Formats: C-alpha cells, sequence, structure tokens
C-alpha cells in the first residue's frame, strides 16, 4: 500500500495516505457517491450534480492541511502523525450518516415519520463509522499505521459528534491538543473545515463566484493558551474576514439551499417515502428486512440507503406504489406544489417546532372578505418554518473565537462587534414562513393567496413583498402596511 | 408559458422558450439526470459527476447562440425564429439516445449483448424524441409557435443522425449551414465539443483551451461548391487545429483513463450477467431485459445508472455473480492494467478481431520461467481508436474559411500554409492489456505474455518493456 | 467595421466603429497608464490593470444592458442612436482620473488646492469635450446617426448629472437611459459592475453579484411619470449582496492600511514635487501638478509616470519628493499603530482633519516612556465607509416589480427582506500611523493612539490589551 | 524579521522567506514593476498589464515548491534550507535581466542599436543581481540565514545563466554532481522544462483571457530524482510524457496566439524605431553621475536599474525639437495608425533564412516585379520583414528525447521514452520559420501594390501561398502550379 493521489476540481492533486485508501474503498464510504449533497437543489441549479463522496474527499485533505500547517510552524505542540491521520479521518468520515438527498432526510423524512425518534446526520455517521470499521477489519490496519484504536477510535467519533459538569469533557485527547477538536467539526463557533470545502464546492457547481479564502486562515492560524487549553486562534486582522465567512453561508442558504423550489421539492419527495415507507424494504443484519424509515437502526441497512429509492419508486408498476410513484411524476412534469408566498414574524417573534403541524389550520382558519369561488382546508397548505442564522441560534459566533495580534503572538484576545463595524448584523437569528398550495389551478391559488395575506395581517407578520399585487383588497386593512 | 431562466456553472443564466421548457419537462428528457456523462470515468475523477442533462441544455443554448450570431450579421440568410427553435430543439435532444453510463452501454455493454444489431446513441435519440413528441403532445404546442411538425420534426432528426445530390427533407440547400451546427458530419465542428470540453474540464479539473464564443464572432456563412455552409475567418485556422488536439487530450487524460475504462468493463461485465434477471416493463406490460430495452422507448425510458445500485444492492441468489463483480469495484479489487502498446501496421485492429486478441496473448510463449499458466478467459484487450474525428482525414481540409479583404468568399487552406509542427496523421490505435488475475505471481506472468505478444505482432515497445519484462525486449533488436 | 477585443473578464466584445475612433485618442489612450487601484498594487501584486481596460468593460456592459431593454421592451423605442450615446458615456466616465486614480482627487487635490472642488467626474467632462474636440469626433458622430449638440449633452449628463425633469439630453420616457452609467438615485450600475468582476479577478478575491442574472431581470416600468428601470422582486437579497460585496472590497483592498499609507506618502513626493515638476499645455503655457486640471492639454500628460520622473530625477530640487519614493522602493514606510472608530453620535468633520496628529500627540498616557513624539510624527487617516448614499439605505431608492404584475413597479423595505441586514449604512474609521520606524518610538505611539482613543470615548483598539496594557484597564466601558 | 504572505491571483497566498523580502525591497527589483511581461502585448490584449515583478514572484515560489517537494519525498537528496533558499532566489532574479518591453528590449532593440554585442536578459539578469547584492548590503543577511555567499552566490549565478567558465567533466562550481537536479528547476538547460514556464503558462494565460492546459502541481507531484548517466536528475513519471509534449504545445500556441500576435510585433517595432531615434538623445544617468544611452544603459546597471517602460512616456511627452521624430512615431501609435500588416508566409522545404540576411529582405521585396498595373512604386525602406524562429526550445530537437522517466515499478530507475512509443500524432518537426510582411504606407493604393510586390516575391523564393492569396493578388497566384 503506497500514497495515491487524486485530481479534484476544487483542490487540485491531493495526496492520500494508504491507511485513508483502505477507509474510502468500503461500501460505505463509497455509499456517499450515491447521495447528493445539495438534495433537490439539482432540480433547481442543474450544475449541483455533486455528491457527498468528493465533498468528503476535501473535508479530509483540508483537515490535514490545516493540521500540518499548525505542525510545521508550532514543532512544540508535538503534533504526531498519528494526529495528522485522526484528524483526516474524522474529516473523511463526518458526512458518512447522511441520507437519501442529504438534509431532506434528517430535516423533514425522520421527523415525519419517526416523530418519537431523535436522529441526526451526525450520530448516523458515528454508528456507520463504526461499522465500516468494525465490517472491514480496519482496526489491525490502523494499528500497522501507530493508531491506536481504543483511544483514537473514541476521539474521532468525538471530533464528529463532541463529547460522548467538567472543564474538560473529551477522552481521546488532553487539554494541550484542544485546538485538535476545533479543525473538523467546530463546537465551540462553526468555523471548521467542512465549511471551507462546501462554500468552494457548492460555489463551483451552483454558479456563484463566492467562497471564504481559507488558504489564507490557514496561513494566519496558531495555537495559544486559552484558559488553560490550547485553541486554534486567528490573527485579528482577519475578524472582519469571519465576519464576512458567515454573511457568505447565510446567502447561499438564501439563495441556493432554501431556494423555495429546491425546497418543495424536498418536500414533495418526502411525501412519496411516506407514502412508500410501508411497501419498500431494505434487508439488513441476518436478512432482517427494514423500512425506510426503520434503516436508521441497522447500519447494514443503512448502508443500501441512497438516493436510488427515488428511481425504485419513480419506475415501480407494483400498483401499491402508485400513491407514490403518482408525487414523483409530477416532479418530472414539474406539476410542482405552489408557491404562494413567504413572510416573517416581526422582531423577537419565534414559531416553535411543536408548532409546525398548527399552522397549515390556522392559514385555511382565515377569514379574508373577498369574493372566493372556492374554500381551501388545511390540508391543502404546506408551511414551510426556516431558521436562518449565523450557526449558533441567537449567538454571534465571533464572540467565541479566539484571536492574536502580530505584537504578541502568544497572547489570545478577544473582539467584540463594536470593534469591528456598526455595518454588521444586530441580529443573527430570524425565521422565514413559506406557505405553498396543493391545489394548483387558478382559482385555488388565487383564493390561497387571499388566505395567507390575511393570516399575515392576523399574526403582524411582516407584509409580503408582493403583497398589494396578490392581494390588493386585504392589504389596505392595515394601516401599518 | 413564459421564458425560463437556468443558472448553469459554464453558461451562466441562460433563458429558454417556453416550447424548449415543455420538452425538458418530460419523463424523457428528465432521464438525462440520471446518465454520467463520463460513466465511470467518476470512478477516476471524483468531480467528475455532472449528468447528460446539464450537457444537453448548454448544447441547446450554444446552438441557439450560433444560428442567432449568423442571422444578426447574415439577414440576407433569412433565417427565421422557427430555424433558431428547431436548431435548438435539435441541441437538447442529441444526447436523448444515451443509456447507462453513456459511452459503456453502446461501446461495451450493447456489442457484447446484442452483436446482431447495429444500434448507437444517435439513432436512440431519434427514437426518444418520436417517443417523448408523441407521449407528451408536442406537436400542437410546436405547431403554437410557429413551427410546422412535419418538416421540422424531420429537420431535428436529420440535424441529430444525418439524412434519412441534396439528402435533406428538412430543409433546402440555401439552409444547409443550419445542418452544421449541431452534430457536424463534415467536419465534427459543431456546439456539442464546445459545450463538453467547457463542461469536462469544468469538472475534471482540467483548463480547456478551445474559445467558442471567439469562434462564434468570427463564423459566417458563404457559398462553398453551391452550397450555403459555415465558414471561419483565415486567422483562425490555427484555433481549430487546437481544438482538435484538445480533443484527443482530453480523451488520453480523462474519457479513455485506463482505469476508467476498466471500471466501464467491469460495470459491463455485471449487466451481461444481469441482463437475464433484471425486467424493464415497456410498453403494454410487455417485460424486457437490459439488452432488449432498446426495442422499447417506454421501457429506455427506466433505463439509467440505477441499474446500477438495483444490482448492487439486490438480495436475489440469480444476481449474485453480477453483484460480486460491483462489490469488487466498491473494495477497489479491479482487473490489473498489464500495459499499452501500438500497432506499427498501417492496417488497423478490426472490430471482427477483438475477440480473438485474447487469446493471441495467451498464445504468446514467452522465454521465461512462470509459476502460473494463464488462460485466454484471464486476458481483457481493449483497442481505443484515437483520431480527429474523421478516421485518417485531416478535418481542417474539410472547412471552409474566408479573408478579412473578402468577406463573401471562401477559401481553403492547406496543412503546409499553416505550420510544420502539426501531426502528419490523424488516427492511430492503442491497445490495452489487462489481467482478471490479481495476484503478484498472475500479474508477473501477464507480464511477460504481453511483452512477448508485442514482440511477435510487431507492436510497439511498451514504455516501461525493459522494466517489467527485462527477459523479453533483448530478442527484439528494433527495439535496441 | 466592427472590433473584437478579448476582454479577461467580459471574453470576446464587439466594438462599433465610433467607439474605436474614441478609444483611439491620446486623451483615451492616457488611462493605460493610470492604475486602477493607484498604490493598491503595491501591496495586491495582482492589481497591476490600469483605467482603460475597467473603461472599455464599462462601455461593453452599458451596451449590453441598454441593448437587453430594448430587445425586451420594443415599446420603448430604444434606438441605434440611443445605445451608442449609452456606450460612449461608459466608456468615458474614467477619463477625468488622474494619477494612481483616487490617491488625485481624494488626497493631492484637496491638500494642493484646498479652494477648489474637483472630482474625477468633472475632469472626465471636460477630458471629453476635448477630446471630441481635438480629434474630429463630432463629424464622425454625424456620420452615425448621431446629433452632436444633443447627444454630446446626453453623454455628459450621464456622467456628471444635470448641468422639474432636470435633463436636456433626453426626455421623461427615457428617463431610464440616466441609470445606466452613473446612478445618481441608488448607485446600482454598470461601472460597479465591471470593477467588481474586474478587481476581484486581479486582487485574488471571489468576485460576488452576478450582472448577467441582474440584466435578465431588468425591465423597465412606470414610477411617479417616470419611466425606470426596475429589478424583480426576488433580486433584492442579491443586491443587498451587491452592497455588501462593495464594502468588503473596500475593507480588503481600496482601504487597505498599508495600501492607503502608499497612496499618502506618494501624495506627500507630489507636495514636495508640486514646485518644480512642469507639465506643457495649450500653447507651450506650463503647469504644475496641482494646476494641469485646469488645462485638458496638460492633464492628457499628467498619468502615473510622474512617479517615475520624480524617483529617476537628479535635480537637487527634487531630492526631498525623490527620497520618499525611495523610501517606498526600500519599503520603509510610515508603521500602522491602530484603528479605532467613534461611538454613540460623534462623526468627525473635514474641517478638524488637521487637528488629530495634534490630539493624539497632546495625549497624557501614564507610562514611562524613552521617547517623546511631536504632532508631525503621527498620521490620522479618516475613512468614511457607506452604501454610497451617506445615512440612507439604497435600496429604499430601488423599485422593483412581480412575476405577477411585470407593470407594476412597488417598493420593498428593509424588514420585508431579513432581520440580518445592517442597522446603519454609514461609519468612520480611524488609523493612526507613526513617521517614526524605530522600536522605542512604536512603542510610545501605541501608548499614545491608546490613550487618545481612552480620551476621545473611541472603540477599544482591538489589540489594545495587548499593545497598551497598562493603558486600557483605566476604561470601564472596555473592561 | 519574520516570513510575509503575499496574495497573488494565481498561486493564492504564498510565503516568503525574510531574506527574499529583503531582496525584493530594493530599487533592481522593485524595476520590475514598470516592466510590462508581454511588451506590446498590451495594446493588443488588454488584460496583459502584468508587470515581470509579479512573474519573477511566482517564479520564485514554484521553485520553492518543487524543491521542497522532492526534499519530502526523498530525505537521502540531503537538500538543506539553504538550498531551498537558494533556488528561491535564482527563481527569483532571473527576470532581473529584463528591458523595457521584455523581449522587444534583447530580440528587437539591443540587436539594431549594438549589433556586434551579445547581450541576453539572462547575462543582465547575472549583473543586476551582483549589483542589487552589493549595493544593498545583502551578503551579511545572506550569512545570518546560514548562506554562504561566495559558493552560494556562484550557485544563483550558474542557475540563471549556466556554467560561468569553459570547463573542457562537471562544469559547476556552486554545487556538486550528486546536487546536479538542483541546476534543473529554475533555468533548466538540458530540456527547457522548468519553473519560469509554468508560472508564465497560468499568468499569461489568467491576463490574456486564454485557459491554460499545463498542469505544474500534477507534475511536481509525480517528480523524482534518479542517477542518470552518473549524475542525479530530475525523472518524471512514465504515464507524464503525453502531459509534457501537451505543454510544448500550449507554449506553441501562446507564441501564435499572443507573443507573436502580427500587431503586437509590429507595436513593439515601432516602439524600437522610436528608441533608435531617440537614443542620441536620451541620457540615463548611472554611476559617479555620468550619463549613458538607452543602448549602452546595458554597461552600468545603475544605469540600467532606472531604464524601464517610462521611456516610452519620456519620449512620448517631450517638448525636445530633437526628439521630434521618435514622438512622432509613439504617437501613431496613440492614434493606432500602425505600420500596415501585409501577409506571412514560411520558407519550404529546408530553406532557412539567417539573421545576417534579415537585412536585405526588405530590398528583395521591392524588387519583385509583379506584372500587374500600379499607380504606385515602393521602395525598400517602405517595407518592414520580420522573421519569426518558432520551435519546441531547442531548435530542430525534440526536447521530450532529453528527458528521464521513472516507471511505478521500479522508481529509481530511469529510462528513456521515444516519440514513436508515445503516439504518431505528434509533431514530425520541431522548428519553422514565418515571415510577415508589413508595409509603412497605409494608404490603399500603397496598400494594394504591397500585397502584389509580397506574393510576387513569395512566388519568386518558392514560399509557402500566403493563405489570402488568391483574394490579395488574384493576379499573381495564377503563375505558380505549384500553388495551383
Ligand atoms: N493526465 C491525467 C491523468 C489522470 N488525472 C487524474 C485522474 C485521477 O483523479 C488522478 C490519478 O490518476 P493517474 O492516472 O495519475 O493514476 P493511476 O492510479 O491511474 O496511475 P498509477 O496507479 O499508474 O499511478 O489524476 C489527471 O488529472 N490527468
Ligand atoms: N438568487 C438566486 C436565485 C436562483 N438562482 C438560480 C437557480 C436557477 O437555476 C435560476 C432561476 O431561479 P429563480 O429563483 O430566479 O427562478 P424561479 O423560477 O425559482 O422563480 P420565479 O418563477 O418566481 O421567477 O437561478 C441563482 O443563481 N441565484
Ligand atoms: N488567436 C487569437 C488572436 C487574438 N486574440 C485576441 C487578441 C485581441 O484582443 C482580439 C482580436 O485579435 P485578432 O487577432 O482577432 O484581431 P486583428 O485586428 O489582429 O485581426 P484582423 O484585423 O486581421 O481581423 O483577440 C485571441 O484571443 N486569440
Ligand atoms: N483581507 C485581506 C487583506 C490582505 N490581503 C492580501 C493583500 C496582500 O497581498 C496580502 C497581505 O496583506 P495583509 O494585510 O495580510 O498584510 P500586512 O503586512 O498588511 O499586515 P500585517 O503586517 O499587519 O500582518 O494579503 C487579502 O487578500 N485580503
Ligand atoms: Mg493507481
Ligand atoms: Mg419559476
Ligand atoms: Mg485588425
Ligand atoms: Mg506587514
Amino acid at each position: 500500500d503506497t500514497m495515491k493521489v487524486i485530481n479534484d476540481p476544487i483542490h487540485g492533486h491531493i495526496e492520500l495516505h494508504p491507511l485513508l485508501v483502505r477507509i474510502i474503498d468500503t461500501p460505505q464510504f463509497q455509499r456517499l457517491r450515491y447521495i447528493k449533497q445539495l438534495g433537490g437543489g439539482y432540480y433547481v441549479f442543474p450544475g449541483a450534480s455533486h455528491n457527498r463522496f468528493e465533498h468528503s474527499l476535501g473535508v479530509g485533505y483540508l483537515a490535514g492541511c490545516l493540521v500540518h500547517a499548525l505542525g510545521e510552524k508550532q514543532p512544540e505542540l508535538q503534533i504526531s502523525e498519528r494526529d495528522v491521520l485522526c484528524v483526516q479521518i474524522a474529516g473523511l468520515c463526518r458526512n458518512l450518516g447522511h441520507g437519501p438527498f442529504s438534509h431532506m432526510f434528517d430535516g423533514r423524512f425522520i421527523p415525519l415519520a419517526r416523530p418519537e425518534v431523535k436522529w441526526t446526520h451526525e450520530q448516523g455517521s458515528v454508528m456507520m463509522f463504526e461499522h465500516l470499521i468494525n465490517s472491514n477489519g480496519i482496526k489491525p490496519v490502523m494499528e500497522q499505521y501507530g493508531l491506536i484504536p481504543e483511544e483514537d477510535i473514541c476521539f474521532i467519533k468525538e471530533q464528529i459528534v463532541g463529547p460522548l459538569d467538567s472543564l474538560w469533557p473529551y477522552k481521546g485527547r488532553p487539554e494541550n491538543k484542544s485546538f485538535l477538536y476545533e479543525i473538523v467539526s467546530n463546537k465551540r463557533n462553526g468555523i471548521d473545515v467542512d465549511k471551507w470545502d462546501y462554500f468552494a464546492r457548492d460555489c463551483h457547481h451552483l454558479g456563484i463566484q463566492n467562497n471564504f479564502d481559507y488558504k489564507r486562515f490557514i496561513k494566519f492560524a496558531r495555537v495559544c493558551e486559552v484558559d488553560n487549553e490550547l485553541r486554534i486562534c486567528a490573527r485579528d486582522k482577519e475578524v472582519g474576514n469571519l465576519y464576512d465567512m458567515f454573511h457568505t453561508r447565510n446567502s447561499l442558504h438564501r439563495r441556493a439551499y432554501q431556494h423555495k423550489v429546491g425546497n418543495i421539492i424536498d418536500t414533495m419527495i418526502t411525501d412519496a417515502f411516506l407514502k412508500a415507507d410501508d411497501y419498500i424494504e431494505i434487508t439488513g443484519a441476518g436478512g432482517k428486512k427494514y423500512r425506510i424509515s426503520t434503516a436508521i437502526d441497522d447500519m447494514e441497512a443503512y448502508t443500501k440507503l441512497t438516493d436510488n429509492i427515488f428511481l425504485e419508486i419513480l419506475y415501480s408498476t407494483d400498483p401499491k406504489l402508485k400513491d407514490a410513484r403518482e408525487i414523483l411524476k409530477q416532479i418530472e412534469y414539474r406539476n410542482l406544489f405552489k408557491y404562494v408566498g413567504e413572510t416573517q414574524p416581526t422582531g423577537q417573534i419565534k414559531i416553535k417546532r411543536e408548532d409546525y403541524e398548527s399552522l397549515p389550520k390556522e392559514v385555511a382558519s382565515a377569514k379574508p372578505k373577498v369574493l372566493l369561488d372556492v374554500k381551501l382546508k388545511a390540508e391543502d397548505f404546506i408551511v414551510d418554518v426556516i431558521n436562518m442564522d449565523y450557526g449558533m441560534q441567537e449567538k454571534n459566533p465571533i464572540d467565541h473565537v479566539s484571536f492574536y495580534c502580530k505584537t504578541a503572538p502568544n497572547r489570545a484576545i478577544r473582539i467584540t462587534k463594536n470593534q469591528v463595524s456598526q455595518l454588521l448584523p444586530e441580529k443573527f437569528a430570524e425565521q422565514l414562513i413559506r406557505v405553498y398550495c396543493k391545489k394548483v389551478d387558478r382559482k385555488s391559488l388565487y383564493a390561497a393567496r387571499q388566505y395567507f395575506v390575511q393570516w399575515c395581517a392576523d399574526r403582524n407578520f411582516t407584509k409580503p413583498q408582493d403583497g398589494d399585487v396578490i392581494a390588493p383588497l386585504i392589504t389596505p386593512q392595515k394601516k401599518e402596511w
């Protein structure tokens, strides 16, 4: 076994250590070739054909770049080849838990199919990783390259999911190596190599000329002591670039990841999966059969759960799958559920997850006072609530970043928002509410618009942008508008 | 129905006429979302995740750009809006006939599964197009936008497949130039290549050196031997030689990558072993096989890269052998590359002889001590034709040019008027040999047979010949 | 006939023969010798680009937008004459720039000729007039169907604004034509679109804003009895992003602290050279660097070349100017001390800029200092950052249309878009530098600077606790 | 003090060792900010505003990348930090000798102004480098970072210009044979495959608006040092041979499209003409206040330091009546009243035009007797004849015959690969000449006449038929059966 070189369009030629190659050449990893990074986004942005596989390689590569850069500039950190390989492996493997169409699966499908369960792709990644290691005899190979499976497997899982009270909650590495936990999935502030890869890769595919300059950030990164931990610190000068990184993230969510049509296509696919869930069988361990919604309980079954489910349903002839198949066929003909509009709660108002189901009922209960041919019911409405933030709810992630200055490179400091600019956001979280109608004819749509705008007025939400055009009889009643 | 705008990473924001949108939003077109452009290339170049769908949009767009440019600069050509839409439709629809993993399907699988049949993706595209039109009531919609379905459907098909004396019925000789946009049968210079150069390069991580926007700006129609043809400005001749050089480079680096090809071969093998057991429902509920779905477009509509995963995730014992080959791909236990050579002789190895080659390699008698003896079935011999798109012919001899001082007068430019640094030949064959036995001793043996076979046949010395077979290469003084 | 030019940003661009005639003049070719980013090239070595190529791009984009509107809306009656006039204004709006672009009118002219009110825009109109008259362009304009009297006026108005409906070059039904090249209402114009893409390409920063997308969605609608360009409603987020990008590019590149100090040092050299450099203008009359703006024939010859003429001079009179430039070549630059901002209400006025080095030197930091610094040792640079319209939100001055009613213009407020947007649209940055570069001077400069920030109630410099640990504790507001 | 980071649009953020920063921050290096990489090319490709300065940084960076990669993969080579810095410095400093408008200066101007002298930008770079070091007290700073100035300065100069003595045997003194591979990085005298090309391919393409086909990062990953005929040399992986042929194809493409663009060349020619007419009157101050001319500034590095593209503007903005003729030529460039391109041809078969004959060519063109009615008669002085040598960097030789390869199964064993083992679609020849003819008389009747003379001359000499020959000279081309 020797190093392989791979040509990636984002990073160029990258070198992979043979242990990494061994982990990649498994069914559990190769699975990620059949899961679209952006899920239903490909149905809106035709360049977004990329899958989780190539993203994972990039994350693994960038994780290696950063840990090598720190070790070269600061030999006193005693970063070992063992540390480098463990960080790269965590980087490679943090996307292993994604399901069909990525965020569709755990953001929409699982919550509806298994409301009792608490599932995230991160937990899935840890379980899949364990299954990958055990199923393929990787532990001996790890030992052969100087890794200590007991500690290092724990370290890898902690890097992905966080600690499995205390000053130091981690067991895989001690406080003097704290900075290693900030590379792959940064729980403190969200600044990690996962974002850096997807910014560049998603932009390249989407046709958007945006990214964060990660090479710059790597050149200016240092490890300093912060409250008895050794942490990664950014050069003070870079603070503006970090605010820009979160702005870019939010832009990409607005333009692409939460595109109103990309979301409704995800919703339609989720609907098809719900109607197919009783009939599709996935074989897991010992020949046991699982459903789409229960394959998450057996990694051997989950290994075989990919975007392929979409086509299996679409190409089925079984009459049982007729309803699921019809929804997918509507997607192919582009007969989609119709977007009605968008609004936001005002100021500090927030809607909660428990209430999401009551919203279609509220919209249908509005009493516009316009002449309507058709009356709509709760089941005709879809109400999608989207949380937009800087990765930490209402918190400013830059308040959780440590910096150093050129005159004192070993001394960590904090920089507040007011020390940077007044042109920055005054809030770091908000909600968008999108309403769609499942009845697509002209009269239903007209009615849906009247209900929607009336509902906005009753709730004191913001005036939809086209409110005066879509509901000219409703908007005058609200003088605030 | 109004115009839609779509954001493509290669071309930016593209406008699509509502008739094109109607054609795109069908099962027959959306199918192309599930067919990788480069087939097994994705298993070597991880950026090559692109499908035929987005390439097709780009071809349709570029076809529109060129026909509009010609009309704007030369109103006397009388290009109509109807002509523009017909050219765009042919551009959109020329990839409709591709099968699972694109060139794998018609280059490898069909020739082995149905040796008696003569199938190309082009023929498939015309059949798929007909089925798309009829199944979705597109003819009325065509009429609504000023098209004449009888003549225009014929024109569209002719643009894709050629003629079904002026041999075309969809347009007359004064619109000859319209047949050169989408699939140029005369010299291969068409908008299909322009899109894939730029798109494949973007995804592969290689830089494209052909500038189609430049070419469009300098393109004119001129009279050539009583046809109106597209002519390039004389200055551009160098750039055209470069276009074919780029195509050849892309084939060498990516499309004929030795591992990408062997993955395609392994997938083909899995399909052959699955062909008796996979069922695809076509018209009237009739069942077809992977190899017969080409006979029914309703079945072919459902034949995509999904077949790979249906096999890989199957539990049926009948599919065990097919499933095992695909599992070898996932663990990267691939058939092993042995080497590459070329004929020195000017006769091309013929397609009819391809099957006899593994036998010849196994019949070589290398004078070397060997632990293991290999059989014909252990060898794969892949013959690859590399050319400038027209066998031995120089495609630039079939291009017409014009000069700045006389923009309507077509001229010819010969190779000697351009450069002495150009190719003296325009076609060649590469022969790759692989071994299905992957252990160290089998591979060592395979190398000895291979080099011996090269020597016996008077093929070129493999590049690593002296390293892989030091006992064999001395016997050939032509190599020393 | 038409010429084709290969531009790295826009690809192959077609130029109408009238445009080619305007380009092939000394007044336009001059722009080949003026760096777009001035002193920015001394920090970003990719930023070698000049005003010339930017001007070609602006002219091209202006043509793209006006063609797109005419094709989608024939009822606007956009003529070939209108298209050429818009392209010419686009080509010629950078004609008035001086040596190192914004250095010249942002730093040098204000200091050299404080009484005068000069902008590159005014310079562009004067240069344009001189270009036309000196080269016999009026007849050529007539030959392509232009009407010089009206159209020259239209071109100038597009660049500088009005020289009721205040414009004479075109009537209210063609109002939308005045929004293409230099948009006085909200700053959304093709000049920005070119520089975003060109500057990013050269600087090594990824250039946001998709102007092709914007062009596809642009329409003309009636707004308060004018025909104006309206954006599709869904594009409002992209417009906020466009201004965010602009502000980023200023923060990272155009107001780079070292780029700015190099501009300051070059300005200083020009001031010390101003009495001795002679530039021949009309009728053989001699001008100075600071007075060449009064004669276009002299101004034609005033480019980045002045830098090298000073640097390579042997005249003892130019010794002081030459020494400053030589310090730039050895990279013995004035040293950056830090940055701060005013707090709460406070805004620093232009009239007070000169008093600021005095104030910094007057601070009494309670720390032991080896050296005492004087006002002349400090440079204080005040930078106004905004979204192009002072305290105003430029998106409040944009008109939108919806898909369901394409001819009905609407307004969209900030609250209808996002709560993650800026609450303010203007601010000031204050950078302090020290002309004394040794270790002890620098240490002292830092103590003064932080003390001054404290006394004035400015924001705590980012590295305040590190550079002045004895000073920052005294301020509870800072912790 | 410490490393600086610089943002380059081609390579991204590059780290520079403090010694390199010291060399860069001198008048001798900063001079390269005022010299256009592509000379008169900017007057055709408006994106080509880049200067030699930023190219030099990129060459220095790539030289570092390659030497670091070799050292990391093969510790047994004993590459030291000292070796790395010396290679980077040679990379940074190999463009120091360029004059105004780069190749215009040493390709056109110097050969005409000082025909006796043998001047190349390479020689200029060595002299400039010596002057840079001595004028700025760099030797002590070198010592401070572990360099040994005597041997290392020699090594740096040898990397740029080749052996400084006649050895007639290992001809280099800066490093021994076991470090021979270090001499292949910056300026590869054996086959021309070096980091200088890699930077300019990527940079020129970025600025010109053309896409580059050569991947240097790939090449660096596959490069190894192996023993070849008792030297340690850089070897490429066997399967990279196709990419190397492509690299030379790309170089030839870039020359055809851009560097030898017919108008870019005539602008260079016009600027050269202006410089020749200005050469008696422009003064450049050198060492001790002595005055030099444009053509003699090459003899004093202090003067040469101040000789940049600025000369163009000094002439253009001059008022001295003595500079009137020079100034008028430059003004013609501004108004785009350029000498007119007449056409292009090539010698046939074996014919090779010699440098000594270049001056006789305008006479030959004017001596042609086209059998056509002409209103104007043209003289030798009305014609410019530009002869351009196009090749793969080594005259008639295939540079890939001078490359060593290794195979995956035996990484330490160097091998040769011949053209026939690669492809039949490759060039059969590796050198050729283009002949461009221009007319200084730009009116319609002169141009018509020039075309008739030119095509007649092609016919008389048996050169190739110009591409538009039948269009520009329909009465002349029929007389040549070889063309019909
Ligand atoms: N001219 C080429 C050849 C390959 N690649 C890409 C495809 C892969 O992502 C990566 C590695 O492919 P190689 O062909 O270099 O490697 P192999 O593994 O096929 O060759 P070997 O195992 O002989 O080294 O480089 C490329 O960009 N350009
Ligand atoms: N801010 C955006 C939004 C979308 N897109 C891309 C995705 C699509 O490929 C194309 C068109 O999407 P739009 O959202 O503009 O169009 P819709 O059809 O979704 O909206 P509508 O029908 O309301 O015009 O542009 C983009 O690049 N940037
Ligand atoms: N092979 C080429 C040649 C030129 N260009 C660029 C350089 C110019 O910016 C633009 C136009 O150059 P041309 O050589 O096409 O134009 P000329 O004016 O030299 O040719 P002519 O006057 O013969 O049309 O295109 C290019 O990209 N590729
Ligand atoms: N936000 C920024 C700032 C700078 N640069 C570029 C400009 C320079 O080419 C290089 C170095 O600039 P810095 O501002 O990082 O370096 P300084 O020397 O100005 O800062 P200091 O000396 O304080 O570290 O990076 C950049 O791309 N983005
Ligand atoms: Mg391999
Ligand atoms: Mg839509
Ligand atoms: Mg021309
Ligand atoms: Mg600095």
